């Protein structure tokens, strides 16, 4: 297939107590397959749309192809985007921390920024810190779903998933507990690693 | 400031008579004038709520910087994909012929694909073609306004403008006219270029 | 103020084990709430706007206003259009049953197209079966968050949220068991009377 | 049919020199009649899904149902919104004029909400002047594209169609002068029967 299922970078149960093994579970193995299959399913149907010459559906393949393979880029850069605390720095340093400290002025800044951007999304969406290629900064954009409220050519560096599903089950409809949890996951390493390729194509 | 007007790469009426002049003058001073200064104006925004700790804003912020930086993107690349009748192949050629046929069967597969998104789209909108980096493949994407139905980390190649702005002056209610005369002033040569680079990532 | 939280019609867990009491005291205690106070909230802002004859705000105020009191209408709806098992028949009678027959071919019909509507939502949405004026017959619709995809003037008669903070606690991911066992607790003699008074303007 | 494009109670070039006869042409006769063959289309083809049980498309065709019907619907109150000036008062009298004086402050006060309303829209829209029926008010709402944006139930006063095929030919860019020139022709006693018939279901 032209997409697949990406295996966790570690156990289910290794993100707790501050996500659940339950929600991991359910999340990966249902969620996010879900969106590979779609997204491969679209370009199969796009596919023989083309051979027949038979555009009718286009408006709604183009929907399930953006939906879909969004979905699946945003849960491919969330599950590595978070390690088991202790196994990651707390912090961002280096060229990432200050290139924080440049666009935001502080981490603090930043993160109240980032997680105002994530509780205050109507309807579901993601919280995202995000190179942006034309301005070379590093911004923070509120997605909705997973396809919307976002410039061409963006570069997700950290992302959050604010649907309801990836809290629910552990913390009801206090976003903002699960959001201070999530802090605790955040592995730098990786978003340093995304920033050094990202700014470079 | 951070974003800047670029200056067309050609005369006004260099398009002609596929398209016209007025439209260009328009469309260029005027339209993409409005997004710089509103993409601008939003980090601007954002600053200043950092430094007040009030986010209560935040929501309109952000779409104000994805819808105006997302126009911004979107008419750079619009006015670089287009060049005069014979200052460019009419046909893709090298590498970019091949990814073409590979991924869409033939030349006239992908036209007919992206022809049917161009003038299926339910609002304002672009057409575009556009590097998936996970995938590595060429797709063709439908947005909607100018930042909505896309995956995060799309690389742009080929757009199409199809607000009613961006030709009803000249064609009118007529969208399959305007979009088969713009095929004539494709410049092949940057979208070829911009393939080569966003494929090394 | 303007907007006041209704109470439930029955007791929290009268509706089990189709929907649990947990997702019931959740549901409008938490969620519902949160939208009257939004909605309020937004006039209030608008009031201020137009003292201050500043309207700077009035994409985010419109957007405020739009998106909670959707939410405030859909699920005051919502909860009257539900009841403890044997409290109503389990089938549409008289004129509703007639007029589902004329518009849907059968009742059964009618279920499975608001079925595969319900399920099939990218995001969040509702699944909704509402009364035309123009057209003078009943349609179903499928909303994106509370607010969109819907014709103004369109006239709510049965109504089902798909947002996941209304069944995951109970069914998970699993989206089609909700929908089934939602059927059980439909209070067609609610739906009879918007229908009536929908009709008559 | 069961959706039928209703004529213009005036000539094409009554409402000049305010609004071009030009636009009302192209307006009225290609692009409303657009809207009535898709609504009609998008029955059509849900019936067919009913009777073969097959609802692959029901995403599609709900958003095709939604997009043209809420245009034949924004559109058939236009017009009749309109009357070339002279024949109509130039501002609200009597039930309207009270109840606009009610929740706006004044007539003035509501233009310039409606006004700020019609000229923000990020995209293509409609500024409207609607009946809460849950909370028994006048209100102002900006519509994204046709049917994105508001609540269920909410009844059309007035609206402006702010979409660039409304007034581009005339004003190009220039959407304050449309909106300027527009509310010479809004006809008041229009807006006043819809009133009265709207606050009673
Ligand atoms: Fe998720
Ligand atoms: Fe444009
Ligand atoms: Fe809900
Ligand atoms: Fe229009």
């Amino acid at each position: 297939a032209v997409y697949t299922l990406p295996e966790l970078p570690y156990d289910y149960s290794a993100l707790e107590p501050y996500i659940s093994g339950e929600i991991m579970e359910l999340h990966h193995d249902k969620h996010h397959k879900a969106y590979v299959d779609g997204a491969n399913t679209a370009l199969d149907k796009l596919a023989e749309a083309r051979d027949k010459a038979d555009f009718g559906a286009i408006n709604k393949l183009e929907k399930d192809l953006a939906f879909n393979l969004a979905g699946h880029v945003n849960h491919s850069v969330f599950w590595k985007n978070m390690a088991p605390k202790g196994s990651a720095p707390e912090r961002p340093t280096d060229e990432l921390g200050a290139a924080i400290d440049e666009f935001f002025g502080s981490f603090d800044n930043m993160k109240a920024q980032f997680t105002a951007a994530a509780t205050g999304i109507q309807g579901s969406g993601w919280a995202s810190l995000v190179w942006d290629p034309l301005g070379k900064r590093i911004n923070t954009l509120q997605f909705y779903d997973h396809q919307n409220n976002l410039p061409a050519g963006s570069i997700p560096l950290l992302q959050l998933d604010m649907w309801e599903h990836a809290f629910y089950l552990q913390y009801k409809n206090v976003k903002g507990d699960y959001v201070k949890s999530w802090w605790n996951v955040v592995n730098w390493d990786d978003v340093a690693l995304r920033f050094s390729e990202a700014r470079v194509a």
